[PDB]
This record gives C-alpha cells, structure tokens and sequence, in this order.
C-alpha cells in the first residue's frame, strides 16, 4: 500500500454505545469511506486498528518494508503516553498526519500534550470522521497533485 | 458475568517470592475468595489478569457485550500511566471501583497520580486482599436490593 | 474503647439539607451502624465529631491514655490542611485508616492532596457510609484475628 | 455572509515577500480559492485580515449583526495571547474553526498554548493553505448538510 | 519586663510515649528551666501551650495588652499552615523568635515552608530544648542590654 | 430576611494599635454602621467575629437553622487556608459575598489564593470598611428588590 | 475634579444577545446611571469604551492632561494580558479601582491572574453593574471626603 | 532609511510627569540625539512611536519595503506580551537590537520574560537614553564591511 | 549462570536505515558480540527483543523462574513511560544494569527521566554498542568475582 | 576533641563598612569571643575563613585527619549553591551546626534553599554573633555532657 | 583605580581556538581597547580575569579599599551560579554594570537566570566586545559628567 | 598526553575513612589501573584531582595546549552546579565522557540534574571504579580504532 491509516485503542468502540450518544458511525464506516476515496485516485490504501501498542509499532515497522509513503494516524489515548510510537514513526521515517475525532484541547489538561504532534506534518482534531478524509485528500495531493 | 474483577501487570507474582516477604497469599487465593463471596450472593463473577495493556483493554470491551454491570479493577502499575485503560472504561461506560493492595500514597510521588481514580465510584488502597472483598460487598449491594 | 471513630468538620450536616440531595443518612445513623457492628464482634467502639481542629487533636491525645488500638478517621476538609492532625496521630502512634464518603479524586485538584494518607494503613473513599464499615471490618480482623 | 474567514497578524506577508513561508503562496490566492469553493456550494463567504487585535474584535462583533453562521479563523500569533479574541467569539456565540498554515506544535513551547483551541469546534494546523479549504468543507456540510 | 513562651499543638506529648523513643524531657521540664533562667535575670516570663489555633491567637492578642516585649514561639505543625498566627503576631507587632526542637529541614518537604520565619527576628531548629534557652538568652540581652 | 456578617481572625484588632497606623476605625464601628444601614432598609442583620475556625464553622451551621439568606464574610487569614470554611458555606448552601479591607492582590503571593472566592457571588477587596457596606447594599437588593 | 470610567473590550456587547442570557442591561444604561450618580454629588464624570488596547492607552494619557483624579476601569479581557495598560496607569500615576461584572475567580484559572489588581486601590468583581456604582461611591468619598 | 528606531507604548510619557521624578529627558530629546548621531555617520535614520500594537506591526512591515537594514526597538511593555511583534520582526527578517531605559531584571518577575530577546542580536537595559546611542553605534559599525 | 539481555521497542530497526546515518551495526551483531564475550567466561547469555511491553514483562517473570542472575536492559522508549517494567524488575528482584546506545541527556527533556535508573545498579548511555559490553563485563565480575 | 568554626565567603567584610549600617563587630571579634568561650570549658577551638570554596573543602578534609569532633559552619552564600561543601562534610562524617548572622528566610526566595540544612544537626539564623555562641554551647554539651 | 573591569571564567579563551570561528579578538585586545578608552578620559582603569571564584571575590573586596567607584563585570558562567559574587558586590556596595559578549537569552534556558542582573545598574548582552566599551562610556559619564 | 582523567572534589577521600564503609580502594589505585590500561594500548594518559573549581578549569585550558584528544571526567558534586566547567570543556572543544562511581539517579533529586551530561559523548554511573576503565576503553577505540 501507498497510504496506511492507523487507528489506536478504543476506536473499535465507535458507534457501539447508545447510537444517540455519538450516533451510528463505526470504525468500519470510516474505513470504507477512505478506501473508496483512495480508489477514486488509484491509490492503494490499507487500514489497521489495535488496542495493543506493540501491534501498532510492529505494523509501522512493516509499513517501511512495504514502501508506504504516508501514514494517517489516530493514536487515540496513546498520543499522550507512547514514546514508543513516536520512535517507531521516526525510526521508519515515514511522514504522518495526526488525526483525532474529538477536540483534544477541549478536554482534560493531560490530553493537551502529544508525543506525536511536534513531528507530524500536521494535526487535525475535532472535525469528526471528516478529519481522516481531509488527511487523505492532503496525502493524495502531496503524492499526486 | 455480572461482576468482573481485573488484575493488572505483575499481580501474578503474588506469593511467589520468599513467602516470608509478603507471605503466601496468591492471586488465585484472592480470586477463589471472591468467587465464593459472589456465589454466596448468587452473583456471577469473572476474573482476569494480564501483563499486557491491550489484553486488558480487549477484556473490558468484551465485558460490555457480556452485560457486565460493574468492574473491580486493580490496574497495578497501569494506574499511573494508562490513558488507554481510562478510555476503555469510559467508552464502555461500566462503573468501576479501583483497588490496590498496598497504600499508593505511602510510596514514591509518581504513584500518587491515577488516570482512573477521578472516574471510579471509589478507591480502596492499602488494606491488602480484603480491599477486593470490600469492593465486592459494595458492588453486590449496588446491583441487588 | 478499643476502636475510635473520628469525624471531622461539617460531617454533622449529613442528611440535614434537602434529604433528597444526598438522602436521609445522618451522622448518627452511621455511628449506630458502626457501634452495632462492633458489638457483634465484642469490641468496644467510641465515636467523636467536631468542627474544631483542637478538639479533634485533644481527643486523639486522650485515645492514647485510654489504650485505643486503632483509629478510623474521616478528617473531611482537614485532610487537605491539617499537619497538626498528622502530628497528633503520629505522636500517639495509634494506627489509623482514612475514610471519606465521597470520591476525593473526583473533585477539585486541591482535594487530591492529603496530610494523612501517606501515614494511614490505608484509605477508602467514595463508597459512602459503607466505607466506615469496611474500615471497621479490617480493624476487627487486625486486632482480633 | 454566511461564512467569515479571518486572518490574523502577519498573514499579509505571505507571498508578498514570504516572511519565512514556503510555496510562493499569497493571502489573496488563499482568499480567491475559498471564495470560489464557497461559490461552488452557493454559500456566501467574506474574508478579513488585520494586524490589529481591536479591528479583529470589531469585525467579529459585526459578524453577529450580519448573521454569520460560522467563522474560520487563523489568529496567527494572537492564538497564544488574546483573551480579548476568545471573549469576542464566545460573546457573539458564533462557532469557529481554528486554522494554522504551519504546525504550531513543531515550534517553540509557548506556541503549544492557545486561548482559542479549547472553544473551537476543531483545529487544523500544518497542512498549509489546504487547511482553510478543509475547514470550509466542514463548515458547508454543517450549515447545509 | 515580660517574655511570653508559646508552644503549639502536640508539644504537650513531649516525654509521654515510651520515654526511650526520645527520652524523658517533658514540656513542663522545659518551662521550669526557662522560668528559672528568666528569674535569674529578673525578667518575668510566662508560658502557654495549646492544641487549638484560636487559643494561641487569643493569647497573642492578650500579650499586647500585658505589654509583652518579645515572644518565643514554637508553633509546631502550625508553622507550615497558619496564616492566622502570622497575622496575629504582625497585628500586635511583638517581635518573636521561632524555635523548633527538631531540624525541620531534615524531614518532609512540606516542613521546609513556614508562614512565620520570614517575619521572625531569627529561627532556631534541631537543637532540642536548648533552642528555647538560646532564644531566651538572646531576648534578655535585647530587652536589657 | 436575615443577613449575617462574619469577621475572621485578627479583625478584633482593628483600630487598637497606633490609631495613626490604620486609623481609628474599630470592628465595632464597622458593625454599628452595618446594623444602622440594615435597619434603614428594615432588614435584620447579625454580626460575628472569632479567632477560632471552629466557632466560625459552628456559627455558619447555626445560620442555616436561623433562616439566614445571605452571608457577608471577611475570612481574613482563613481565606487562604480553610477548606473547612468553604465546606461549611457550601454545606449550608447560603450565598455569600467575600470582603477584605485591604487589597489582597497587592500583598504576598500566598494571599492571592482563596478557598472561597470561586464560590462567592462576588468579591470586594481594598476599599476599607465601605467594602462591607457595598456588600450589604447588594445583598439588600438581592433579597428585597 | 473629574472621574473617568473605562470599559474594555467586548463590554459594548452588553444586553445585545438574547436579553434572557444576561438580560437587558446595556453599557449605555450603566453609563447613564454613573453619570446621574456623579451629577448628584456635583462631580464631573467621563466614560470611554474600546476594543482596541492602544485607544485605551491613549485615553489614559489624555486623562493625565485633563486633570482626572481617579479612574474606574473594567479592563475586561485585558486585565489578564496587558502590561501596556498597567504601565499607562502607573506612568500617569492616576489611582484606579478595578471592576468586573462577573466573578473572575469562578471561571477558568487563567482569569485568576491580573496585571492590574496589585496596583489598584481595590477590586470589585461579580456584583454586576452595581460594582461600578460602588467604585464611584468610594471615589466620590476619596476626592471630596 | 537604513536604520529604524521603534519606541513602544507609554514611551511618549517620558519627562512629562514631575520632571524631578525620572528627569526632564523626553522622547523627542532621545530622537534628536539619535538623528544627530546618525547624520554624523551619514546614515539615514527614521523613528516611530505608538501605543498601538498593530501600528508597530504595520511599521515593521513597511520597514521591509523601505529597505531598512536594522531595527533598534524598545518594545516597552509589549516585550513581555506580544508574540505578534516577535513574528513581525522574524517575518520581515530584519535584525534588531532590543533596548530598555530601565533595568527590566530589577523589577517584577513577569518583566524577566521577553518574546523578543532570544531573537535579538543583543539587548541593552538599564542605561537610560544612552542605551539607544549604543545600539546605534553598534548598528553603524555592522552596516559597513 | 545466565545473564539476560533485554532490548526494548524499536531496537530491531538498528542498522536498517541509511547505513551512513548510524552505520551498519545491527541488533544481531550486538547480540553475537555479547554472546562471544559471555562464552569466554563460561556464562550463558540469553537475549530478547520486543516492541510489546507485556512480552517484556512476561520475559522478566520467566527469568525469575529460570534462575537468571542479572539483567542487562535497554528499555528504549519504555524507560520514560513504563512503571510496569519497573515493577516487574523489582517484583522478581533480579539486579539489573540499564543501557542506552544514545546519550539520553542530549535529547528532548522528556528523555531525561527514567522509571528504572534509580533502581538499577548503574546506568550507561551514549557509548553505542560498547555500552552493552561494559555492562556485561561488570555483570560477569559481579557473578564470578 | 577540637571544635572547628568555619566562616564562608564575604564574612571577612564584617564591621568594615559604615560601622552604623551593621555596627562595629568584626569577624575577629567573633572569633575571640568563641575562643574565650571554648577556653572557659577547656575545649580546643580552631577557626577558619575563606572566599574560596576549595579552601573550605580542603580545610574540612584536614579537620578529619586532625580529629575534629564537631564543625560550626557559617557557609554564607555557599549554603545555597555548594553541593561540594555538602559532600565534604558528609564524606568526613563530622557533625555540624549551620549558623547565619542574618535571617536567611527574610530575604530573597533563593536564600530559602540550602544544600546543608537537611544534614546539619541544627540551624540557627538571624540572631547575629550570638548564634555562633549558641552553637558552641550546644557543641560543648554534646562533646562533654 | 576609579573603574575596575572584571572578566570571569573561560574568557581567557577568546580568540585562541580557530580564529575564523569567533575570529581573532583576544581578551587582551579587549582590555587594551578599554585602557586606551579610559586614558582618553583621564580615568584610571584596572582589569582582572580569573577562572577562580574566590580570586574574583577577593579582587572585589580589594576594590573597596582602593576606592573603586564602578565595576564593569562579565561574570561569564558565574552569573548563573554564584551567589558569593552577588554578595561580594553588594557587601562592598560598588555599583556595577553586567556585560556578556553573547546573547544570554538566545542560549539554553538555564542561562536566562542571573544572580547579578537584578542588582546591576544595567545589563548589556550580545553586542560582542563593544558591550564593554559601552559600559565604560556610561561609567565615565556617571563618574565625571 | 593524549587522554586526561579528571577527578572532582572529595574524590581524594576514597578509601580513607572506615575502609569497611566503601572498602579500601583509593583514588591512587584508580589512577594506577588507568595508567596501566593506557600503557597497554600505547596511549599517554594523565590524571588530575582537585577540590577547587578554578584549578579544574585551568587544567582543562591546559589540556587544549597539550593536544589532549579526550577527557574522562568525574566532576563529582560539580556536575550539579558548575556551568564554568561546562563552558571550559566546550570552550576548548575536547570531547569528554562523564563518570560517577555511584548511581547518581538513586540519591537525592537534585543529583539527577547535570550541567555536563547533555554535552558529554556519554555517561557512566554506578559501576564503581570500572566505570573509568570502560570510559578509557571507549576512548582508546575512538582515538586509535
């Protein structure tokens, strides 16, 4: 794949609980939208989700060998805690865009800090699912303007 | 199960090393006591331990689909570091009680901070194995008239 | 007495205001429950409440001459401010368990700090009145195994 | 206008001479792109730039009386300093998205703090001029689903 | 003239617990020594101890009334907490020397801060009961050079 | 429609020392002015002063049972140190206005923090005795518009 | 003798938005009330409002040359940010009283800090429009005792 | 002009108030001295003062188009607050020297921090008017080989 | 005797990227050198690398059951984040030496803190692969003096 | 059993400047008084002053070889800065008393911190030259009870 | 001497390593330039450099006895660490100007703090050798206007 | 010499007191081993110890003139305090390795901070005398690969 989308812990829960909390949108719905958006541009896109830090790090290492050109990553809770993730990305030297569904700055103070943002190309937060689509549009443009 | 008891990393070591250090009580002994206490009240109780953050997060997710009503969790070292665990509990919206065998406030300053305590119903620390039993007693009363 | 239960400032207000707000449970109800629980184990139990730091200190000093074996203390607001109270407990060297009705970690940041917790056997918070009962159960087992 | 795009201090330097900017892009080029994007959705869009905090505040107040439904704001340096701006936006209660051309997290530590981000719908940084277009896309969908 | 010696909370315990721990010296022994030392210089000396902050404040107010020229105070735990005590001393404008039996700098970090030390003539700590005698020697010389 | 005015520690010293220092105005003068101002509006007003935290807490608890509608409080040194006071006011749920004679912000840094101000209707400081009159004027309007 | 009342940024919005949000009182209403209050005491009073820091600073400099004796200032958001404003007031050496409509201490932590309060005669916050009337009452008594 | 001298807010007050306070020297006297010093070296020098941040930012932008080679700036209070000013200077990439009349380190702690000093060639403070002459001397020497 | 060498997350990447960046030395090369050095002293050297925290915790627990005498550990990114690792080492009570290839003090501030260093026998950083050899030399001498 | 008195940097200046600023007492006067006090108790006492840290460290090392039993040290400015001094005292394991002429707590905040006080037997400050005499009186009692 | 120039540790290295690095200017050259400048004004000027803190302190003490009227000091690294130096300058009460060749604010955070700057007449940094000449100009004018 | 070994304050005390406390190893023993190790590799090695900061700085300057290629330095206490040392090493641009006998991370929190570690090639602590040998091994390989 040329673009890899990574989702961090707890994102698998999207749309599961009381679909009038945060409605009906699922992680799969998001993935399908992105895969279709990428197919439109003849770009190959892979997706990955895990609750396990190590599985995400392993997947990043694999991305390097597969010739992934850009990573779109929503590290979820791991953005505030995982230097291992930072060092995986940097160690494979694949540029990345950081995405969060919710506005990270509007929540508790510990969510204001990120071990990834300072090394990302850019960061999108608080725009829901469309944030991932925006990241993908940017990525496509960078590769095939 | 109605009640799920979760033990974090390193709690599998209980009673393994020099049973004159901290004596002979094992994690299994704790679990047996709790299972018997729950059986006495005709409540179904399950237990889980892991050294792997992701395994705990996955287990919490599964708790939601199983209809667990309350979680009793000793996150051990993960209390001070895991936002992923916080967000797992909050994401499934299962109420929980936090338990530690030892008095966390009597140890190093980094153990005074918890990513769970502020969202727990309550917190018990420093009362050894009985802490879990107390949490269970509370839980039983909350769930049953 | 063998066991002494101390309640700090403002706890006399329990159940007084709009008993629907936090319901109907009074300080006296709590004391009666504890006195009965103690009688059931043939342990003598005394109780004390004051809004005056000095009265609490004096009472602790008296506990020493009376041969009190363990103190269960809900210092309420004094937990965050009274080094005098810490030094009274340490000076008479009577082991103690700290109890709070409400979850101190779920409130303002200044409530996260305690001049007692680090010297307590353990701490219970957020489990309402049952917290004192749990502390008593522990205490009984410790004194008369 | 339905949508108002605000550019803060020093943004007038883009392209005219490039302060330290890269791409040869100018503020007028950005505006033309957004106006055309907005026309394409039959949404009316105005733009505004100033180096003067008071002018921006006045403009926000004027937005209220004009029935503006959403503000896309690149406050530039004022994001780190201007509580007056925060209070203008909150006082008129117009929702806003915050946009920065550059990655504000990749620079000095003082740029990590914002008096706006916590109250924004969301924040986009580091994606250049496309950041504004993404905001506008989000805004269009929100206003005209 | 008149010197007043004030002892804070818990100092009444001196020599009561296991005279092995820190031995046999009592608060009354200290007071006797000081009263004799003062009598030897034909200076009138009064003493006061309380566990109650308000009593100590009242006593300081009374001091002014009695024309006390200098206060020797061991505030004990109140040194780290009582602004009321600071303001009492300042409000009557009686100069004072602060004394502690134990070395306050050699204990927990919270004991390093004092609401009195910056307004004392001087501070003596860690020299046991002699600290009070030294303070009295100084005071005598200051009042009757 | 009773109003209660509470004065904290050390306020009894007003006008006692060197009536040139802070002038001749006494606490009793302030109380007389307030009682007369309240009588002019046919509002019943009581006053209370103590050096003792517990006396103040008790007096607040009594205010509830007496049907006091608003408290005007100058906690003096206790504003920076008493959570017990905060919790007494909040526990009786009587609205209050915080007053200080002097400008608390112009003094030492530790005086800049208050355990009351965030819960007060408002705060007045630095305007001398008039501050209490202003608080009373506001209170009267609020209770009997 | 001349009193100048200065209103800072965003205060022009008063009473504009949903008059049940914060009701119907306007900045003009406030000024009318203060002008009438001043006429009643035969004091000349001027008023000023701006969203522009430099306009306010200029106005302060003009106040010096006009012989203004006292300034009543509600700096609004500038209280937390503007050292320029501090230095303008200090540079002209006109005493001032700081007023806020809302209780600044009851909001975000950054609103607890002021570049003005420590140099003000006093401060009033959280008493709404009356706060300005109180400041004027004080000012009148100070200028014409 | 080859050199531009910028004076920040409140510097227009120099020598206005009680000329035996901080003397008779005026902003004009400073400017006249600098213009004469520059004329003596056949260097063209312009000067600018404003109380309005945006005007200063605009003036810096204009300096770029006028071919200014070096800026001598006394940002006065804006040194501690204005990131806009920092980003103007950096954006036009004109080197600058920072000057203050008074010793910024000898005052309040907040004046120890600057958004400019770290990017300045150098900083002169506390040497009165001669500071600007020294900055100009330096600048002349630099604008040569 | 067995010595166990643990390599943390991302160390599997050594000598993959740009072998002129940090050259050609691989994790396997390091291990082979260590194994040969251990064989020379008739000590068994076991090695382990993982990207997964839990795997490393499990491996430490396994070390205890197999009678490992000393651990040499490069936790890599987990140094700064993993209390679980600290508690694993301490729980098994195997002595350990901490090693880093790069100079952790020369990088970002968050790399300055270690959850292991305070409990390690010692620490080596910045000496590349030779660090591990040095740790092993020390370890051999400690096991076989 | 010798006592050694150590005076730090700048103490040689005592009584040199404007003998009315701090009067006439010189370092040599202090030393003569202490030497006489010691002779009176048949204790051998040596003294030492230097402006050079290393000289003081060397002198402490020499004290060990000379069999000194107790050090009375006024480190002056070195109390706040010199870990080398701390480590010299600890390394030779000679107990010490810290003395300062002035009240170190009444000055700048940086003077509140000491690298000695926590390891001293005790500390005396603010009692002038008598402080050294008091330390000597204590020392005599400790060595010859 | 009338004016004394003091150079701190490591300044002897100027011009001694890689003259195209920091070029060819030596500490001697700086001194020769100053001595000549002083001769032009018939002012007697002495200079001093040392790597040893004590030597500098001694030299400052000597300056007092010589009747030195002003000190120009570049403390180099000692500015951030030496309270001994601060106290020497203050103890002899000779006014001083602080000079640094390089811009101390543009370097590591620890270099932003000075134990001298707050007591200096003023401070010059970042203007190379000319800084000292400026300081000397100022000093000459102050001493012989 | 090609390599220079520097030992800081108090290291001369090694093996002097209670050779059971830390045994018998002396500084001279360490130097002899290093000299022998260096001779074995045909490298010239010099050593130096002092308790005086200035002596160490002077010695470092001298190392430059002697062509020293690498410094092995145990700064002991000066690591936490001496910017002068840092600047000496940087100013001569001789690479260096930092060594401590004891584990600096296992002691007080202030020992965690170093003014050298960040500019060292690497750091070794806690491995006793062997730490110096290791540094020498590394240095030999760097200089004569």
């Amino acid at each position: 794949s040329t673009i890899l989308v990574i989702h961090g812990p707890n994102l698998n829960l999207l749309g599961k609980r009381e679909p009038e909390v945060y409605g009906h949108l699922t992680l799969d719905n998001i993935n399908r939208q992105l895969i279709a958006q990428a197919e439109q541009a003849s770009i190959t896109l892979d997706t990955f989700q895990s609750n396990w830090e190590g599985a995400i790090v392993d997947r990043i290492h694999q991305a390097q060998t597969e010739g992934v050109k850009l990573i779109i990553i929503n590290p979820a809770a791991l953005t505030h805690t995982s230097v291992a993730l930072r060092d995986a990305l940097l160690g494979v030297a694949i540029p990345f865009i950081e995405v969060h569904l919710s506005n990270v700055h509007a929540r508790e103070a510990f969510r204001h800090h990120s071990y990834l943002s300072d090394k990302a190309i850019g960061v999108i937060c608080g725009l829901g699912a469309k944030g991932y689509s925006f990241a993908l549009d940017y990525a496509i443009e960078k590769i095939q303007p």
